[PDB]
């Protein structure tokens, strides 16, 4: 496993929370070695307390990604709807506690998550700030 992986499945088990919902390409490159800028496309990285962790992105960056990831990628062409696609990828989208970084994370995306996550959402960003 991602040492680094770990270190946030503890956290989520310490807050009694099922997902944590990475989208700034600087976390994200943080715990994985993989750096995307995703322009006006969907970029998420789903790491769930028990589940293997998930990587979505672009068509056009899951060969690239795969080089640096092991575990599941995910990508999306232009012609799908990112959310749908989402939705039908992941292993489960029935958080009840989900995390995410609120100080990168755009409106729109958080609407766009919520229409596949009924769950609570809560602010990842003191966490990223004290790793
Ligand atoms: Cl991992």
């Amino acid at each position: 496993s991602n040492a680094k992986l770990d270190q946030i499945r503890l956290y989520l088990d310490q807050k009694g929370a099922e997902l944590a919902i990475f989208s700034d390409p600087v976390t994200i490159n943080y715990l994985t070695g993989f750096f995307c800028d995703p322009h006006e496309r969907q970029l998420f990285l789903f790491v769930y307390h028990d589940l293997a962790p998930v990587l979505f992105v672009p068509a056009l960056e899951v060969a690239r990604a795969s080089q640096a990831i092991s575990f599941p990628v995910f990508g999306y062409v232009d012609s799908e709807n990112p959310w749908e696609k989402i939705k039908a990828v992941l292993p489960n989208t029935a958080a009840k506690t989900i995390y995410a970084e609120f100080d990168h994370l755009n409106v729109n995306k958080f609407h766009g998550l919520q229409t596949i996550f009924s769950g609570q959402f809560n602010n990842l960003t003191p966490y990223v700030q004290g790793m």
